[PDB]
């Protein structure tokens, strides 16, 4: 196994996957690394199994169909994995915890949103469709772009949204387009 967390790239108290060489801090893995279970398989491994069991699940899909899917166990997992792929980028730090808004010439968003809030919402099974999860993720970046206006810091929101969107297209096998 690797000697650093796959998500945050630090050493520490690491749990090792049994079916691949990745390792995780307990609360870096999503869902949080399960108490017992030997062997244990990480989210990466679980997602690869879904694909292998249903190879056709990689054929292209329309986003509108994906968003309307109910949050059954496989869709729950895919959203957890997509959330985790965002936290894998170090720039996710800016969007992880609850924000506050006091900048001359801007007003804060009507509906603040942050990664740890989405993480809790997933854990508590608060989303009934993929659309709920995707809307909250996209709201994070949209709030950031609107608030920061012409400050160059707006770019961090574009950057992390691009990581989200690429991974959304991969994980949910969205049909490729120009
Ligand atoms: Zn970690
Ligand atoms: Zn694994
Ligand atoms: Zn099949």
């Amino acid at each position: 196994n690797s000697n650093i967390c796959e998500v945050c790239n630090k050493w520490g108290r690491l749990f090792c996957c049994d079916t691949c060489p990745r390792s995780f801090h307990e609360h870096c893995h999503i869902p949080s690394v399960e108490a017992n279970k030997n062997p244990w398989s990480c989210i990466f491994c679980r997602i690869k199994t879904i694909q292998e069991r249903c190879p056709e699940s990689q054929s292209g899909h329309q986003e509108s169909e994906v968003l309307m899917r109910q949050m059954l166990p496989e869709e729950q997992l895919k959203c957890e994995f997509l959330l985790l792929k965002v936290y894998c980028d170090s720039k996710s730090c800016f969007f992880a915890s609850e924000p506050y808004y006091n900048r001359e010439g801007s007003q804060g968003p009507q509906k603040p949103m942050w990664l740890n809030k989405v993480k809790t919402s997933l854990n508590e099974q608060m989303y009934t469709r993929v659309e709920g999860f995707v809307q909250d993720m996209r709201l994070i970046f949209h709030n950031h772009k609107e608030f920061y206006r012409e400050d160059k810091f707006t770019r961090l929101g574009i950057q992390v949204q691009d990581i989200f969107e690429k991974n959304f297209r991969n994980i949910f096998a969205i049909q490729e387009t120009s």
